DNA sequence: CCTGACTCG
DNA sequence: TGCGAGTCAGG
């Protein structure tokens, strides 16, 4: 009661079905140009084991790896795609993916592997991967018997789970969710990544080293300053300059000690001038150390492009995750670190970069979501809460908001309706806490239908145990009738927040299908290159840029059809940063 | 390896 | 005492 397989020498008619489960290793965590360590087949045939150089070099395989009706059941087949890509190999057909069926049945799970997936269903036939490759230094490829069997087992696991799976989906009305959603959505986060971002090496390069002349000025001034020199990248050491030698007020301890965060140090300006070189000096390092020295280190040298990797199976609400680089967090909320992105431009000779954004998206969403009458009118009348907003809390006329106010305010916006309460208010506008909590009380009585929707939301998860997306994702949430108060609270905030961004992703998600499907139809060369949760970024020929201002938009704003208008605002630039 | 700092949505 | 993420230097 074991297991049998063939560890083939060669590639047999037999394992080229039409159906079955493909295992093709990617040990290496970041799979860009990646050593694929061994193959795995099984089908109504029999289970195989084939070594890569037999396989990929076998015109027979590689024709059957890209036929697209001969159907493929793996796990986490964006990972295959991509290492297949750079082994110059096609691979089309993948009608089941279980990392993200696992994924969309429980989220909070956080299935990485197989075993992980196979646990969900009491399959015990297989072993987890670390179990196999060892941990850290002592990671690796295990002899080929072992390694064999370890593939082998896994593609069996696919193939007996894929129909368990597809059922429990099916009865959370979550089987199209995968079927056309993220799996189509996954074959085209595989060609983004592989096609990268084209850096301006000598430009950043370049960005560094005038950098640094700046931080060695502002470093030995915050030395002037404080009197002494002293490590500034520590908080520790930089909490005993604060608060012992210059005897500024401890406004904050965290479990380590004393606090020296953005929002205290800003508090603390009053007192010193130091803080504010010390948030500048901040600032200008992390710019320093990551997105130009650790930047540089992810430069393919060759095509002077990176390769992020989009996690599709990680977060909570169903948005993607960006890694090795994080494209999603590039700067540009400061003008200083706005600048890095004149290094991102396009890949080819008179090619522009291409950014939609959907505007105040959430708030349309929780609109149409919670039905606000008031809320679903000012979308209506094409309002900008964000705006408006601005102009209460600063009191000025709209005419004089500037961006980096409405940027504030922005943030305003969401910290209300997703919760927030009157003591952190009035820390981050630095403001009385009553008038915090005014503000807040008449936020909502304006917005009547979102309290309500949060207050109708919060019970329902408690009564379930889970909440849903448009599009019917799920995330459970256990500890939403817990009797510890802050246990408690955090669930119900995450019961407040999760459908309304979960429901974001859902449709740019989508948006995403449409558009790539809009674009190959006709014939365009525009293609997309980054999505940062609400906002898609192309690179096209200059002579598309007169299609594209109106075929994004539209394919983003058409992506689903809610109570209130859905709006894209973008732009377009010789590169990233003049895409604004 | 962990925090706590920075970055973005 | 809003939510969701990733990477870095220092300990
Ligand atoms: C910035 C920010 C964003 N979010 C979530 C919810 C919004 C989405 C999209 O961000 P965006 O700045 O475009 O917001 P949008 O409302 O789309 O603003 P624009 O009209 O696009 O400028 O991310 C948040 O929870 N807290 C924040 O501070
Ligand atoms: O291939 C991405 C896919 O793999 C998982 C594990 O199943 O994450 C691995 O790869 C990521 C990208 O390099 C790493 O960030 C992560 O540490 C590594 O375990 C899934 O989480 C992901 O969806
Ligand atoms: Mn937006």
């Amino acid at each position: 009661a074991k297991m049998a397989f063939t560890l083939a020498d060669r590639v047999t008619e037999e394992m080229l079905a039409d159906k079955a489960a493909l295992v093709v290793e990617v040990v290496e965590e970041n799979y860009h140009d990646a050593p694929i360590v061994g193959i795995a087949v099984v089908n109504e045939h029999g289970r195989f084991f084939l070594r890569p150089e037999t396989a990929l070099a076998d015109p027979q395989f590689v024709a059957w790896l890209g036929d697209e009706t001969k159907k493929k059941s793996m796990f986490d087949s964006k990972r295959a795609a991509v290492a297949l890509k750079w082994k110059g190999i096609e691979l089309c057909g993948v009608s089941f993916d279980l990392l993200l069926a696992a994924y969309l049945l429980d989220p909070a799970q956080g299935v990485d592997d197989v075993a992980a997936a196979a646990k969900m269903k009491q399959y015990e036939a297989v072993r987890p991967d670390e179990a196999v490759y060892g941990k850290g230094a002592k990671r690796a490829v295990p002899d080929e018997p072992v390694l064999a069997e370890h593939l082998v087992r896994k593609a069996a696991a696919i193939w007996e789970l894929e129909r368990p799976f597809l059922d429990e989906l099916r009865r959370n009305e979550q089987d199209r969710l995968l079927v056309e959603l993220e799996q189509p959505l996954s074959s085209i986060l595989a060609e983004m990544e592989f096609a990268g971002v084209k850096v301006d090496t000598k430009r950043l390069e370049q960005m560094g080293k005038e950098l640094a002349e700046q931080l060695g000025t502002v470093e030995q001034r915050i030395y002037e300053l404080a009197g002494q020199e002293f490590n500034i990248n520590s908080p520790k050491q930089l909490g005993v300059i604060l608060f012992e030698k210059l005897q500024l007020p401890v406004l904050k301890k965290t479990k380590t000690g004393y606090s020296t965060s953005a929002d205290v140090l800003e508090k603390l300006a009053p007192y010193h001038e130091i803080v504010e070189n010390i948030l500048h000096y901040r600032q200008l390092g992390k710019l320093q150390s990551t997105y130009i020295e650790g930047l540089l280190k992810v430069v393919r040298p060759a095509t002077k492009k990176v390769h992020t990797i989009f996690n599709q199976a990680l977060t909570q609400t169903g948005r993607l995750s960006s890694t090795e680089p994080n494209l999603q967090n590039i700067p540009i909320r400061l003008e200083e670190g706005r600048k890095i992105r004149q290094a991102f431009v396009p890949s080819e000779s008179d090619w522009l970069i291409f950014a939609a954004d959907y505007s105040q998206i959430e708030l349309r969403v929780l609109a149409h979501i919670a039905e606000d009458d008031n809320l679903m009118e000012a979308f209506r009348r094409d309002l900008d809460i964000h705006t408006k907003t601005a102009m209460d809390i600063f009191q000025v006329s709209e005419d004089e908001v500037t961006p980096n106010m409405r940027r504030q305010a922005k943030a305003v916006n969401y910290g209300i309706v997703y919760g927030i309460s009157d003591y952190g208010l009035a820390q981050n506008l630095n403001i009385s806490r009553k008038e915090a909590a005014e503000f807040i009380e008449r936020y909502f009585e304006s917005f009547p239908g979102v309290k309500r929707y949060m207050e109708n939301i919060v019970q329902e998860a408690k009564q379930k145990g889970y909440v849903t997306t448009l599009l019917h994702r799920r995330r459970y949430l256990p500890d939403i009738t817990s009797r510890n108060f802050n246990v408690r609270s955090f669930a119900e905030r995450m019961a407040m927040n999760t459908p309304i961004q979960g429901s974001a992703a859902d449709i740019i998600k989508k948006a995403m299908i449409d558009l790539n499907a809009r674009l190959k139809e006709e014939r365009l060369q525009a293609h997309l290159l980054l999505q940062v949760h609400d906002e898609l970024i192309l690179e096209a020929p200059k002579e598309e840029m007169e299609r594209l201002c109106r075929l994004v938009p539209e394919v983003m704003e058409q992506a689903v059809t809610l109570r209130v208008p859905l709006k894209v605002d973008y732009h377009y630039g010789s590169t990233w940063y003049d895409a604004k």
